[PDB]
């Protein structure tokens, strides 16, 4: 595999159509799904030359841990849909690559099993109709050694997935929510979580500048600027189009991550240059899992690592901090 | 049917080609027809998160009536072209859905019959060469219980419909103007109508900011920002491209509706976020009528209602007023 | 024929390929040829409503004559290439339609014969290596009753026509320059012409704002803002993209015409709304000539007249002056 | 051959696929490769009319030599890949056309042999792991009569060429680096070179404005604003998009060249109008070499010369300096 695009072809071959569609699809007309890609394609980097590259490092410190790349595996529900080892395969590969892995509320293997893999994982929370259930998940995650709570705030309910409707998609009997519905979360829910844990709380799905500011005021340790991979509001702006404005508004008050459409080390560089602390990567990790299990995810992460190093050095950046100081131009 | 686009395919199957073309077509090269779609596709919504969605309501108050959605059925002439029950089928479905229905001057069933369906309908006026005929229609409409006069101001004569010319299109003998030519309307005509009725007068086909301002000065209760679905001046700007500027200029002095290319609840949200009080929907209602009569229109309206509710909540809006305060970004 | 595009198809059928290519083609990669169309397609008109249209008139006064439309036939060399009656057929149709016809220096029928048709024609001048020959043409044109000298200033030599090169195109033996090489014209040449005639001198091929200003200072009665239909500098800006800036800079000091890509009455309206006094139309007139001779050109001009009237009225303009006060929006 | 595009077709026919791909390809997704073309296509020239063109000259003075055109042959490694005479064929044609030829560090014929061809050549330097080797090349180049050192600064290592990876591309045994690895160059390396030679040092691969300024401060005689033909950082801005800003910032302190996507005399004109002193041309010279050896390159250079003269005169420019004063408009 020489690009992330090689793996999508491989995953389409192996997966049942309705499962590939559950993975690939977005809401509505898939306008936001396509825009996530279009938005990255319009960004060009202005590289610097003639800088010292004797010790190029792609490492970052985030939420109290060193990570090997400015990247984490996005929360993707029900990974046993894609490979029988599901979340364990992905978590093992992430651990070995030094990349944080986000354990999902809707994981198909229990959060404690995935945490036991090691690698200092994060935990993604959905707010549930029974509040105590959500707060119990938080405490479970913390007890199991998760290092951040990624509170997904853009799912008061699931978006309208027309592929899933047309396919009549449902989970196979062999895939379940192993940690066991959606309730709208509010700012009150955020405070309840913040009071229940000393872990950093990261709000995922922020697109409005004022919501980013309020996240900082609320004590969030980070935000993920995200339209949920085009799966929630169809017509929601891409995160990458809001990122610079949001970075400016928070002015270092929390970590600002982005996701949606990251498909190369060059895309990571673009996100960094627009001010991201790190990115999340979703669909490509699942392509790799479907194509070749743990080894597939390993190969994907090694490829991404090489592409990030390559892009950084070609752009004159010996560190991720330097990459954040790069300028960009829209084309 | 899971999207409005499902119904267009269904209508193309059933309708005679020349009738589908009368419905689908625009004037000239259809530049304005296509631009109505392009303009909506370029708008992205910046959703809000973490707001109370315990009682999301899509209702509005407009022209003294509660409506279930920020939407009305656009005036479309000669609905018996599309289904034998024509306007009665559409009016019944609109009534049952709590959506205003606009009875046309060129309706193929008499305005009194359509009004008797109930549902507090509106009446669309064309100015005719014989002025007294136009004012008589106004009084007929008012006597029959119509609640607003939608004065269409963008048809001094019919635009050049090249599909209709190429097809040699003419009304079948079985379709007539049941209320029984065009004269240019002027501001004087508007005043004559305003003096003849206490109903709100709504000027449909306004695109210039100064004309919106003058509409308010003239005592209009509303305007519809509209290029007549691309059927009149070919090269006329889409209403959606003028809407924000017009909303700012009238500064609450009348209701500001928009139409042209609305094809989903997400499109309704975009229009609302740009400042519209409500939208009109034309072609899709006729697709539904052609495909399945009254039940087809019912299904379309239920689908639109669900999509509007979905989009609003995903965008953090518990009310249409909140949706009007959303920001947008061009992509 | 219901659009100008109908006639292109008809002309392609009848003409020999190399002649159609001489007509259709541009220089280089045809970037400027395509951009002339793209530029018009991006312009949208903001129409006005509710204005008095009791006596819509498309007439203008220009260079001391009333014209039926804000349009003239562009200078196109060697019209016998397209039909045996060549320039006489086109001039007769233009006369009958009340549209000025521009007689070319490279006409395939003598300028005196074409002038004898009537219709108060214009004469297009090329500066020739022998200066006295150019000034003799001016005097011939004036003696024959031409009413303006259209001095083409964008042909110091012919552009690189790759279609003509690839085809090995040459004039048939039966087509000649009946008035009988290129020398670069300069501002000195303009003054020589201005001193030799009391007719208005119109400089055709102006694109720079400073050149438009200088044209006024030089005593020009008009300019044609033009990239020569994409046939001269490949990569030259379309005239329509410079027109508004040029109109502002000359501030009524001369007539400002535009050409390039005008294919409908709506396009005429766009040009007018951007500030043009009138347009020239080239290729479509030749399509009509090729398709059906004099009657073809008559039908084209009647179609254009109807489209101009239609567009003007739909846009709320009872006169061309009103159309010039319309606003536009780029899409 | 009537355009540069004719020669690409010819080269594709003759070359082995993997060699054509080594030539044509870029890094990553080839975003920067495509953008080099897109960027030029969006630029339109505003030509001037009515200027004296009695003695149009395309000559420039650069780095102490007159050149026949504002153009040089870009450094392209391993020219024996494309034709058996390789660099000697290209250098001979360049000499005869009065165009500078850039001898590569990775030339497949020794720099002394290519210099012996004559034509006052330039020498392109890569910084090598063994510094003394790089400085020895500089002295060799100077001793052999090269007139400028083009220090390529955008290759700390080779970009990721997915075509080459997929093809398993390697040099044939019959092609070698005849002057005999990459080390990142720094500003210190630039100073070492500047101290080692009195020849002008030209830094190739500058895209950031601050790096252009620093180049002047460092004593560079020129820069080449360049993304290395889209072969290095995928997502790097095209040079043509940075050129105007860079020209303004250096404010005559060094020569500013550009490359990437130059495919015609019109493109040369665009670059000049944006402020370039001269351009480099890469791939097209290799197409000509592959298609027809020395004579092919001769024909290409004669074609480019004619296109440059044509474009300049059509734009009203009797000199390259005049062309630099042309204005442009984005379309
Ligand atoms: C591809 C994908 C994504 C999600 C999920 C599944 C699949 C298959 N999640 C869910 O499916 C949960 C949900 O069932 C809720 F309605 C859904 O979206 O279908 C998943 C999710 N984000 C998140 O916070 N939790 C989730 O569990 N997401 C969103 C991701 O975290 C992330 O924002 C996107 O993958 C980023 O875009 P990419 O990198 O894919 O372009
Ligand atoms: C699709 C369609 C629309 C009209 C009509 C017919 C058909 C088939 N009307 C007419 O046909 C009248 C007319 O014969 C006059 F020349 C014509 O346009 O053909 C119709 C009309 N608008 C209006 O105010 N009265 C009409 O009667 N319109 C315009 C609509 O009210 C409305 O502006 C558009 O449907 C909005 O765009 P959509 O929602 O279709 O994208
Ligand atoms: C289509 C066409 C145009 C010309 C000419 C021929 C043909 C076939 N003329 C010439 O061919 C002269 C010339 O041989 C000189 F090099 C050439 O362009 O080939 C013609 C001409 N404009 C002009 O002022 N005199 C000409 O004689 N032009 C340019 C036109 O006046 C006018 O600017 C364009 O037709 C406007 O674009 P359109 O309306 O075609 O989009
Ligand atoms: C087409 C091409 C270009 C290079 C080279 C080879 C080939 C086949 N060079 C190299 O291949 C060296 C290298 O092996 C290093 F990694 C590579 O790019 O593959 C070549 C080079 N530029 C340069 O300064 N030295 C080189 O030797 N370049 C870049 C060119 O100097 C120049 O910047 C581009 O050709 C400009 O774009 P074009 O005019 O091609 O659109």
């Amino acid at each position: 595999y020489v690009s992330l695009a090689d793996l999508e072809r491989a995953a389409r071959d192996v997966l049942p159509g309705e499962i590939f569609d559950f993975l690939a699809g977005g809401s509505g007309t898939e306008a936001s799904l396509v825009a996530n890609r279009t938005a990255l394609e319009r960004v060009f980097v202005i590289p610097r030359m003639l800088r010292d590259l004797t010790d190029v490092t792609t490492e970052i410190d985030i939420f109290g841990r060193r990570a090997a790349l400015p990247m984490a595996v996005a929360p993707v529900a029900y990974q046993r849909l894609f490979h029988p080892e599901g979340e364990l395969a992905v978590a093992r590969a992430a651990r070995d690559a030094g990349v944080p892995y986000t354990i999902c509320t809707l994981s198909s293997v229990s959060l404690e099993e995935i945490a036991a893999v090691g690698g200092r994982p994060w935990f993604q929370l959905f707010w549930l109709r029974d509040e105590k259930r959500s707060l119990d998940l938080v405490r479970r995650a913390e007890d199991a050694g998760c290092e951040a709570i990624v509170f997904t705030v853009d799912v008061p309910w699931m978006g309208r997935r027309l592929r899933d409707m047309r396919n009549g998609f449902a989970l196979p009997e062999w895939v379940t929510a192993a940690n066991f519905e959606f309730a709208p979360a509010t700012w009150e829910s955020v405070e309840a979580v913040r009071a229940h844990t000393d872990l950093p709380v990261v709000l995922k799905g922020i697109l409005a500048v004022e919501d980013a500011r309020r996240a900082v005021d609320a004590g969030a340790g980070g935000i993920v600027v995200s339209n949920h991979g085009g799966r929630q509001l169809d017509g929601a702006v891409p995160g990458i189009e809001m990122l610079g404005e949001i970075v400016a508004a928070v002015s270092g008050g929390c970590e600002v991550l982005v996701d949606g459409g990251i498909r190369s080390g060059g895309d990571v560089l673009k996100a960094t240059a627009l001010g991201a602390s790190a990115v999340l990567v979703g669909r490509p990790v699942m392509w790799a899992l479907a194509a070749a299990g743990q080894d597939g995810v390993r190969q994907l992460l090694e490829l991404l690592a090489e592409e990030v190093r390559d892009a950084m050095g070609l752009a004159g950046c010996e560190s991720v901090g330097a990459a954040r100081r790069l300028n960009t131009k829209l084309g």
